[PDB]
């Protein structure tokens, strides 16, 4: 209740494994290769999930693939933080059931700092007392939070679509909340949270980019679709062509 919420919960992707071999020692090459595999795998669900979103088919076919290729990073990270929260209380990064990052692994991955921000983000879900309804609505809104500076194929359908999801976030906050002060307060809290995701995804973008460039030397494997999206789409973000949409300055 209402119809919007039923869809989000029903289309919510299921558990996904990275197929990591926890029988081998934690090496940079191994860990990163598994993450990319998880990325490729998680990419398949994100696409199916996206197309199953209410009104997603209102966007031009090109912008549909576009928004996905630009925000797939923010979506996966945001979802991961939630899992980590609803699994190990944010104690560790729960990327996948067969790929959990502890203090040690965070270091071995050569991206300790970035993992800290992710864990921090994961702790936000708890401190702010985020609910499943709010989580689902915020995650969907992340798909519509990054586009090229010059706009999309048909920007009108996107603005209207993005606006409607923001409206849903209101009805969610409004519903079951008898107070006009905590309402705006809540919107402020969440909108702030959604913004914190962008800076994090930005560092992961640059990190994955560099890794790809020097992937053969550090012996890190990049799946087909991962290698193309990171070498064709990501570059547009790090070049200033595609920038995220912030609520606050
Ligand atoms: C190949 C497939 C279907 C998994 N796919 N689809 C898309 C997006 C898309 C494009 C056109 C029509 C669609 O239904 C979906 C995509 C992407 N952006 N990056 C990598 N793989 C993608
Ligand atoms: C999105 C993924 C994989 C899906 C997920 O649960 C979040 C996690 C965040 C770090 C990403 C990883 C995919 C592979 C990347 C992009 C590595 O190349 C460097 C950062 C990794």
């Amino acid at each position: 209740q209402p119809i919007f919420l039923n869809v989000l919960e029903a289309i919510e992707p299921g558990v996904v494994c990275a197929g990591h071999d926890n029988n081998q020692p934690d090496s940079f090459a191994a860990l990163l290769s598994s993450l990319n595999e998880l990325g490729e795998r998680q990419l398949v669900h994100v696409v199916k999930w996206a197309k199953a979103l209410p009104g997603f088919r209102n966007l031009h076919v090109d912008d549909q693939m576009a928004v996905i290729q630009y925000s797939w990073m923010g979506l996966m990270v945001f979802a991961m933080g939630w899992r980590s929260f609803t699994n190990v209380n944010s104690r560790m990064l729960y990327f996948a059931p067969d790929l959990v990052f502890n203090e040690y692994r965070m270091h071995k991955s050569r991206m300790y700092s970035q993992c800290v921000r992710m864990r921090h983000l994961s702790q936000e879900f708890g401190w702010l007392q985020i609910t499943p309804q709010e989580f689902l609505c915020m995650k969907a809104l992340l798909l519509f939070s990054i586009i090229p500076v010059d706009g999309l194929k048909n920007q009108k359908f996107f603005d209207e679509l993005r606006m409607n999801y923001i409206k849903e976030l209101d009805r969610i906050i409004a519903c079951k909340r008898k107070n006009p002060t905590s309402c705006s307060r809540r919107f402020y809290q969440l909108t702030k949270l959604l913004d914190s995701v962008q800076p994090i995804a930005r560092e992961l973008h640059q990190f994955t980019f560099d890794l790809l460039i020097k992937s053969h030397m550090v012996s890190v494997d990049f799946p087909e679709m991962m290698a193309e999206i990171i070498s064709v789409q990501v570059p547009k973000i790090l070049s200033g062509k595609v920038k995220p949409i912030y609520f606050h300055t």
